């Protein structure tokens, strides 16, 4: 599923991401735009051979199991395929564990490089939330 911007903002808010660990909703929408272009089915191979899955490009090195990432963990206890569903529950639940790991949203390099310190409220502008 390719989410609309406000559609994804509504879904993230309903799932309790708005101001989760102090990160306003626009931070999460911005991260999703540059990780996935709001596409739940997005997959990208990392140089280390792990893969990033779904709207928030969650990494098989630590967070989900894809059966092909040697020496990796599955700290969200989910098959990586669950991160590609039209229903973002698994992605959101897993993102809550990631952002709680100590480095906040710096875990998402695209957030650090493209969203951090920017006018992230623009990402929820015009949305009925
Ligand atoms: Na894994």
């Amino acid at each position: 599923k390719v989410f609309g911007r406000c559609e994804l903002a509504a879904a993230m808010k309903r799932h309790g991401l708005d101001n989760y660990r102090g990160y306003s909703l626009g931070n999460w929408v911005c991260a999703a735009k540059f990780e996935s272009n709001f596409n739940t089915q997005a997959t990208n191979r990392n140089t280390d051979g792990s893969t990033d899955y779904g709207i928030l490009q969650i990494n098989s090195r630590w967070w989900c199991n894809d059966g092909r990432t040697p020496g990796s963990r599955n700290l969200c206890n989910i098959p990586c395929s669950a991160l590609l569903s039209s229903d973002i529950t698994a992605s959101v639940n897993c993102a809550k564990k990631i952002v709680s790991d100590g480095n906040g949203m710096n875990a998402w390099v695209a957030w650090r490089n493209r969203c951090k310190g920017t006018d992230v409220q623009a990402w929820i502008r015009g949305c009925r939330l």
